[PDB]
């Protein structure tokens, strides 16, 4: 494809405006945006995590106005939602000290987006290759000790919902051309949340040539995670919180050949 | 809807200054700016905060001079954190750091936030846990189910009332707020530590990429802020929520519009 | 008061230099730049600290070359804290990390605050709990009620004293000050680690938004600065607030005003 | 003497690839990670095995073939496989009890460099009297001075799985045609911040304009990428590095 | 010095490349980079710190080329410490981070100062305690009273010896130091985590705001740097300073000056 100009006039621009939910594993009817209580193995060779353990990447689909003209994704603005939840500590958590408040939300965390004009292209990585990954989940086939650092065959589009472990997958940095994506792992016990809100806060997507994610079959790919840090109950058994995120992309239309 | 020219002249401009006072709970007529201590449910299902432990969302509706179209623009503003030093008295009834050691001072999680609008700033809510049951005195989201945990489109509301809006359960929401600047902070954690700037040398511009400001529906101004510090641990260990007032100066310019 | 134009040539221009020592309460005679050790009460109503337990703002008052209307225009400030690598003494009565351990250095709470105007800070209270009783000695909120603990604006003040205001009850007031830049950082809590830069080579600009820095009323200068740095723990555990100098250096310049 | 850029189609090409990590790879099962570390118990009978000392990658990276030199011009990077650390139920001590397990954590070494030729190193060591072990190349007639600094102590990073990253350094009174970035966070409570963009690029070029320029057609990446230590439920803590992958466009340069 | 214009050519810049070593106290012959392990007086009065406990500034005399007006002027500098890697020994008679856990590493408190000037770094002296007794060897604050606690304008020297002024009693004098440019940080606590980068694409421009670099008296530079990354602590709990080299890069250019 040869780009070249982008279209003026009234409707040659549209917006998308939406949220993600993130899919923590749910582990019941009264746990949405959870994931089940942490279990540790007892050795690596026995490692095998339940579905509802193991926070997964979000994903949507968004139709455009149907259209050689494309929609070319200029900007974007976007938020965590819900960050002030985090200040309930008086909710079946475990107390900071004798007669204390519970112990916030925090610990490791991931937070990331992307926007494509295509699914999200991902490398797998394995923390232990052989860890036994759940029915319903997709993951690195064909594991290797190599997967522990790097297996080119672990090849994946986020395709999918509550699908894509998050411990198992990163976006491929040899791929995703036609992608914009960032994100930040934040490890360890201490780990403290910092979540900044703003609607004056504006991402642009274009590359160094000007050019932003071309959206095939006018469909944009938006992708998030962000898997807050763990909330501890007064068992001081822990699991994942995630919160949804916001997108606005401003959109414009581009001939190409 | 057109935005059209500013208009200009010594008389074209004028400032509002105030500042608003934190709503923390105030659980009796000594404790203005804290809340009541903090206490822990046996279960999600139990989870029912008093409306004196729960810090709420502060705001001013500040009238302007009268002007009919043209509209009052805000354009920039200075804001800051008020009493920040107050935050060094360690040797009130506090929880020694370790055996003759001085009070612990406030802190852990924080959340500090301010929004300038020409119209009420809008909320979405969000909850921790959908089956809290928010206290008599308090606007909360209702019909809340489990989706609530993390996006519930139902949970609509304007922070139009003070003492009356948990900070907890409710976020600007921003599919709307078109008309609104707005800022905030979360750092969460037992273990943060307060960083508080002050100084009168900071300007924020609240002009949008076009060069627009809010506009100031029906000559309204509408100032939004929490500044939850952290907590104060007193000598049994118990916590309670410690808040400072914050500044606002705001800026605005006469705009014509049809 | 309007401005006009800036005077040129050798003698329109004219440099302050000097120190502010930190005001930390000085509990005797060995312990210039500490504190006594912090003592709690045992409830809200019964809070009343002893002045040597109080750090307080430090002030200078310069005066300077008298110009008669000219007024010095306060234009550039190059600022440092002086000392930094005392606190690298951790073998002098301290109470040790763990056993065999070096001393805890100083951490924990600390302000920084620095300020230049050609008039008297000015300070709005604010207190902590309004019940706390504060000694003879230090000028402090006067008529306090439970609004003092987050707004009550009677209480106004000029920072025009020595060993006087004391840090915690006192904040600049950000409804005044128009003639005053002001800078301050509050970084509070047990674990709190001091990090201080030193450099010759950094400047900070007075002048606001219309190139207009401090005017220096009567051919005054003032010079506030609060620097705690945190606190020092002896081998008991007590623990007591250690304080730093600070150096000042501010260019000014001559400005016509009319009225 | 450096002269102008060659234009045209033909005049730029590019090189992509991964550097894996070498922690020390104890058993069959465990690439990745080094050995558990254990501690001497005086200075001079320090004396660690091979399989518990992290080593400094490099890879040599064949450009096509060509006076004119490839010179290199910008680089993306990003440590690969980051989300992998949120596996915190395997074989790990628990933060507490009914907890989740303990997340590598921990002293840190993150290094990336691009050059013409092989990275430059000088080597300092925390004790001179550690015996390193056969199979790794190490600083020889170290003396106290070795501590501090002692010049003798100069190597080319041309050799995988051989270098310990405890031993040495880039070279700053050398690597005059390389360009190298790298971060030591130090401490048991270091928390790892790892970014990952594809929309982040660092140019190579020198205050001159000009970038590192490929002799014999090669171009040397190299990288260190120590995430922390993970502990396992006994206590005892090994190294976990992680991949990097490099991009680097070059195009080519006349030289005389 | 009236400053005139900067000589141009081939031969009209020069540049000093060198590392100057840590003094830490080398309290043995196998122990060179390290202090003596610290120990604690029991009171202010019986501070008597040992020569080798003491970290001292390090500072080399780099004389140039011979000019004669012409002088020498320093325009930029690169800098790094070197050795940083070396940290990561975590396995040398450690302590133990807790039962069966590698040793812990370097941290705690550090300072980490370079300056480079046209004569001797001019130092201030001030003591977190007056009554510290300095050890034979040192070059410390004489006649110090309760005010060198906070600034006694006595306690000036010149940082013109190696290992004799110690880095707790002395800093840049902010009133003078004209012909020298400075940088230093100081950060404390015993849980700072060290963060060292290193690169060879960074330069700190030397000239001041009138474009003037150090001026070099004599022809000789002067260059001063401490680097105490933290403590080491051994299997017995005690701990002592370790610091490592700096390396200097400096371009000079010739500078003519009446």
């Amino acid at each position: 494809v040869e780009v070249l100009e982008v279209k003026t006039g009234v409707d040659s621009i549209t917006e998308v405006e939406c949220f993600l939910t993130p899919e923590m594993g749910d582990p019941d009817e009264h746990l949405r945006g959870f994931s089940k209580s942490i279990s540790i193995s007892d050795t690596f060779e026995s490692d095998s995590p339940n579905r509802d353990m193991l926070p997964c990447y979000s994903v949507a689909r968004i139709p455009l106005p149907n259209l050689i003209l494309m929609w070319e994704a200029v900007t974007l603005k976007t938020e965590v939602i819900g960050v002030t939840s985090l200040m309930n500590v008086h909710s079946n958590g475990q107390a900071t000290h004798d007669n204390g408040a519970g112990k916030p939300v925090q610990g490791t965390s991931f937070h990331f987006f992307s926007v494509g004009g295509e699914a999200l292209e991902l490398q797998g990585v394995l923390f232990n290759y052989r860890t036994k990954y759940p029915d319903g989940t997709i993951f690195p086939k064909n594991a290797t000790v190599q997967s522990q650092v790097m297996n080119t065959e672990h090849k994946a589009y986020l395709d999918k919902n509550k699908a894509y472990p998050v411990e198992c997958w990163v976006p491929d940095p040899t791929r995703n051309e036609n992608t914009r994506y960032f994100g930040t792992l934040t490890g360890g016990e201490n780990v403290m949340p910092v979540l900044h809100i703003t609607n004056t806060a504006t991402t642009v997507l274009l590359d160094e040539f000007g050019v932003g994610p071309l959206c095939k079959g006018d469909n944009l790919y938006l992708s998030a995670v962000d898997v807050c840090g763990m909330f501890t109950n007064r068992s001081g058994s822990q699991q994942w919180r995630g919160l949804s995120r916001y997108f606005k992309v401003q959109l414009r239309k581009r001939r190409v050949k």
